């Protein structure tokens, strides 16, 4: 599969990230079993990335692009859109489906 976007709370419904814009997000990343492996909220610092520069996994590039500013959404991401067959040593296992709780705070 690719990325499934399920809304948690709505945004403005009008402002969607375009390629080249910087997305400012809070996020929590969990394995499919629910184990949290990464969270910007625990660090109390939002995460910024530039859309279209492949600084994030493909599921984020295609998923966050479907969110409007202010929206909080649950992204479910299959391994091909994520860390693949290889995964990430000691953090992400092979062939992992990942779940992200993502809030799009603003665009820069």
């Amino acid at each position: 599969m690719g990325v499934q976007v399920e809304t948690i709370s709505p945004g403005d419904g009008r402002t969607f990230p375009k390629r080249g814009q910087t997305c400012v997000v809070h996020y929590t990343g969990m394995l499919e079993d629910g184990k949290k492996f990464d969270s910007s909220r625990d660090r109390n610092k939002p995460f910024k990335f530039m859309l279209g520069k492949q600084e994030v996994i493909r599921g984020w590039e295609e998923g966050v692009a479907q969110m409007s500013v202010g929206q909080r959404a649950k992204l479910t991401i299959s391994p091909d859109y994520a860390y693949g067959a290889t995964g990430h040593p000691g953090i992400i296992p092979p062939h992992a489906t990942l779940v992200f709780d993502v809030e799009l705070l603003k665009l820069e």
